């Protein structure tokens, strides 16, 4: 029973019609679809959740199809969101079409028989539809009274100074006409999403019966929380490399608190349930602190990054905490510049006391001379104690950068000229 | 200036901007519209006050645009309106289309120099529009926060089942954009209505300062209300038409007629051309009704159209029928007086039966005895009297009357 299986992983939210729902997953293969709208060049932690959902699914047999808002990106939507966004270009979105859509491809399998993935865009009937279309034939289907008191736009409702445009609030409609259409289309009969979706889903449950007759399905996934009550991914944990490191993503995950890791391997890993209540009952059961944060932290980014971006976090973890930075290449080096450890720019014969200072490793040069006295700053990882000392020509590595380090843990790259 | 004399008719319910439009106005010829949606195959006489207001404006030297909803009629205005109403079908809402086209044309000016009128259908820039375009170009300047503060549709978001669907709550935009549409194509600066399209005209006015960084305005005219606070215009049989195959030049030249005294006035300001001097010296008496009835079935129904009612309601005044035409006693027919269809060779006595003037035939019998029946205007006494050819006028129609006043037309089969 997949529901059940899922349910105890803590990745059912919602779910309509569970009985009838079971008994078609049960019966045989389904078809099943998830939307992720183009609002940047990436997706982020926070949209992992449900693309995992879809594999998961998938493993199961079931067919997933990934569905990218080429036409509801050009529109907003308002779902849980405080305030109006401002509306993106045709040629931006589209940009981040191609981007997202090349992003989920690697997470599905696109030939694995007649359950392969399917990737689909809902430009291609938005693109062409007449506004009389859409106002009769779908809007006659809504009733405005039960929109304006969805949870998900409610609250835009109480200040005319923090609304909602109708663009906005069109969404729903939207959003409900693609389930009809991939139903239509490729037979899909349930559509999951994270739990800010429901609304958006039960409208396509509802649409789809008026207009094909057919019966079909929602599931939610549950919006990650972390136990302590402070916001999840907030350092956004974004999937694309160039936004945020490997080595950011690693450590992102090497720092998951205790009462949060369990659920996290649950949540954004394929290690079996058994395995992980194997772990944590290890974890209870030994005299020392969890191991999970280590697992958790290969197994997603290994998923995410591949092998050679777990490879190049864990080698950029190690010179950190080693000191010895002879084995970072210039590529690891430009991790730790974009986001791996606070960063500063200043010209190449600097001496030891002012890269300090610009770094806000110290507030004045006079207290820069007794910290480098006390033997306390380290360059390259090797212990410097002279005040009056220069940085030598090989401490500057790839001729652009040194890493200052004030006690154990206080870091700042500089990034030469 | 023309907004005071529309305000001393008593035409002149909200006006945006006042002292900025009168400034226009008196400036040179403008440009405006009124609306139309077709959800009937006609106009009625609530169409008729805002169709006069282009007329005023156009004789004062403006250009009205006469728009007729073929893209908003298959939407559905629920302005005021206490339920949401069935979707029309294409190919009904275009029937209905060209009849409220060709029904409108005669109130206008189409060949005047540069003011004459014109005929626009707003299914020509909707009809075609992409939905994304129209969500992201004309949508986004749509608040929903204000959009259900407007009064016209506050009666329909409180309870679902006297709910409002996402269909009719976007008509809002669809009038919007046509007033910045029609600015943009012919320079239209002004949009009348009857008071229930404020919220309408208004969105209209904030969308083209929105879209096109322009200035428009906008004026209503009152509901039609009668002094007793019944409906205006809700007779027996219904709505009082223009057309006249659905109302008789005669039922609605009767229509006028019995206007009472206290809107009588009222309804000379409204829904004629007289002057506002001559309908005040008239008041000073009463003809009033007569003068109201001549100049509102004239403009309607034309010159044959008062000559056939006045004959008829003369016929039927006197009883004598030789005036009556053939096209007379079809207006009779369809609902000028009850009628009855009856097979040739019924008796008089069952012709009273028949047509519910006596209630059987013993009692028709007293009845014609009594010298209350006629026949054409032709008294009858005799109870055994079987009608004579002669008298199927035209070999189709007898006229029955019972006593001074009740009238029935047999029809023969
Ligand atoms: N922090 C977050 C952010 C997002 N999510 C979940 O990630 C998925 C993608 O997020 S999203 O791109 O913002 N999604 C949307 O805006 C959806 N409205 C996209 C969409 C869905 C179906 C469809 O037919 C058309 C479009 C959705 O299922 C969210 O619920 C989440 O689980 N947690
Ligand atoms: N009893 C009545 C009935 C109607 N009217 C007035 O007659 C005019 C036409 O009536 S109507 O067909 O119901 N009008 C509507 O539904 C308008 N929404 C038609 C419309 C206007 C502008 C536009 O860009 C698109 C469409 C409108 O101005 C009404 O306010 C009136 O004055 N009294
Ligand atoms: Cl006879």
């Amino acid at each position: 029973n997949l529901i059940k299986q899922l349910q105890e992983r803590g990745l059912v939210a919602q779910v309509t019609d569970e009985e009838a729902l079971a008994e078609r997953l049960a019966q045989g293969p389904i078809a099943l679809y998830c939307g992720f709208d183009p609002t940047a060049d990436s997706l982020h932690l926070g949209h992992l959740v449900p693309l995992l959902c879809l594999k998961r699914f998938q493993q199961a047999g079931h067919k997933p199809v990934a569905l990218v808002g080429g036409a509801t990106g050009l529109i907003g939507d308002p779902s849980f969101k405080a305030a109006e966004r401002k509306l993106n270009t045709e040629e931006t979105v589209q940009e981040w079409v191609d981007k997202i859509r090349k992003q989920v491809a690697p997470f599905l399998d696109f030939d694995c028989g007649e359950n392969s993935a399917i990737a689909a865009n809902n430009y291609d009937w938005f693109g062409n539809m007449n506004v009389l279309t859409f106002l009769r034939d779908i809007g006659k289907h809504f009733s405005v009274n039960q929109m304006i008191n969805k949870e998900a736009v409610k609250q835009r409702l109480n200040r005319e100074d923090q609304g909602i445009s109708f663009t906005e609030f069109s969404y729903n409609l939207l959003q409900g006409y693609d389930f009809a259409c991939l139903n239509k289309q490729y037979g899909v009969v349930l559509q999951i999403g994270g739990s800010d979706q429901w609304g958006n889903i039960t409208s396509g449950i509802d649409l789809t019966r008026r207009l094909h007759q057919n019966q079909v399905f929602g599931l939610t996934v549950p919006l990650i929380t972390k136990a302590d009550g402070t916001k999840f991914g907030k350092t956004a944990v974004w999937l694309d490399p160039k936004k945020t490191s490997p080595y950011k993503f690693y450590q992102f995950w090497i720092n998951t608190a205790d009462a949060d890791v369990y659920r996290f391997l649950k949540f954004f890993t394929f290690m079996s349930i058994e395995e992980i209540n194997a772990l944590e009952e290890e974890d209870k059961n030994s005299g020392k602190a969890p191991r999970a944060q280590y697992v958790l932290a290969e197994q997603v980014t290994r998923l995410v990054h591949g092998e050679e971006g777990l490879q190049a976090a864990k080698r950029i973890t190690e010179c950190l905490f080693s000191g010895s930075l002879s084995a970072l290449s210039e590529a690891d080096f430009e991790q730790l510049a974009q986001d791996g450890v606070p960063m500063v720019e200043m010209e190449k014969g600097a001496d030891l006391m002012q890269a300090l200072v610009d770094s806000e490793l110290q507030p004045s040069r006079g207290q820069a001379r007794k910290t480098i006295a006390s033997n306390a700053i380290t360059i390259n990882g090797e212990k410097q104690s002279d005040p009056e000392y220069f940085f030598k020509e090989e401490e500057r590595l790839f001729g652009r950068f040194t890493l200052l380090r004030r006690g154990k843990k206080n870091y700042c790259l500089i990034c030469w000229k």
